[PDB]
């Protein structure tokens, strides 16, 4: 049921800006590719890790074909962090300085923050399909689908998330200030701490479970870790759903579009 949401909000987030022109403007392009992102993540990974789940967590997939998903896991989801992380720093820019931002707002910078994004998670996301299909056990060890050099994994989720983490940090709660330095500036205070607020509460559990699980090995209890992980990775992947919803409440045409579709 959460896959269901997951591609279906995207898949109507993506369709609304093109069946829509009114949202021409270069944001929405920006938000369609985050909801491309997040449609690609429901519709190539979850299945997968449900199809698992039945299964008993034994990779019933070919062999090498686990190195891949996991990378797919991180770009896709790499990505959509870095998709946030960008809009939380150009948003940041727009309330702190208005003026100056219509200035350079012209969309041909726009599009090389998008190049940009899709390019550092490419980056991040190198070493896991040639080294995970070179050697099985860095990917497939214990008999199931799980990504297992620390050296690599530590450094690599702290670069992807916590780096954009304290980027949305030091930009959202800057932002807010921004606006407190009346009515129509409060209201997207609460309106940003609530998006904050949950994106927080979702994504960060997964990572400071894994960083726990990897430093903590020799003195934490394996089966714990694991079930608190299976259960974190499906509410991060709820993250996915989360976002086509708040479009949908705060924004008047992408709700009349969906309401129509
Ligand atoms: C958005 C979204 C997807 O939902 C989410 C959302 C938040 C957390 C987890 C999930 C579940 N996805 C897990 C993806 C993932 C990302 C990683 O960092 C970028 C890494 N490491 C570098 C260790 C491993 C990994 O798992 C393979």
């Amino acid at each position: 049921v959460v896959i269901i949401l997951t591609i279906a909000g995207n898949i109507l987030v993506i369709m609304a800006v093109s069946l829509e022109k009114k949202l021409q403007n270069a944001t929405n392009y920006f938000l369609m590719s985050l909801a491309i992102a997040d449609m690609l993540l429901g519709f190539l990974v979850m299945p997968v890790s449900m199809l698992t789940i039945l299964y008993g967590y034994r990779w019933p997939l070919p062999s090498k074909l686990c190195a891949v998903w996991i990378y797919l896991d991180v770009l896709f989801s790499t990505a959509s962090i870095m998709h946030l992380c960008a809009i939380s720093l150009d948003r940041y820019v727009a309330i702190q300085n208005p003026i100056h931002h219509s200035r350079f707002n012209s969309r041909t910078k726009a599009f090389l923050k998008i190049i940009a994004v899709w390019t550092i998670s490419v980056g991040i996301s190198m070493p896991i399909p040639v080294f995970g299909l070179q050697d099985d056990s860095k990917v497939f060890k214990e008999g199931s689908c799980l990504l297992a050099d620390d050296n690599f994994v530590l450094i690599g989720s702290f670069v992807s998330f916590f780096i954009p983490l304290t980027i949305m940090v030091i930009t959202y709660f800057l932002t807010i200030k921004s606006l407190q330095k009346i009515s129509n500036e409060q209201k997207a205070c609460k309106v940003l701490g609530i998006v904050f607020f949950l994106f927080v509460v979702m994504w960060c559990p997964f990572f400071i479970t894994n960083i726990m699980a990897v430093i903590c090995k020799e003195s934490c209890n394996e089966d714990v870790i694991g079930a608190l992980l299976n259960v974190f990775v499906w509410i991060g992947y709820l993250s996915s759903a989360v976002n086509p919803l708040v479009y949908t409440l705060f924004n008047k045409t992408y709700r009349s579009a969906f309401s129509r579709y």
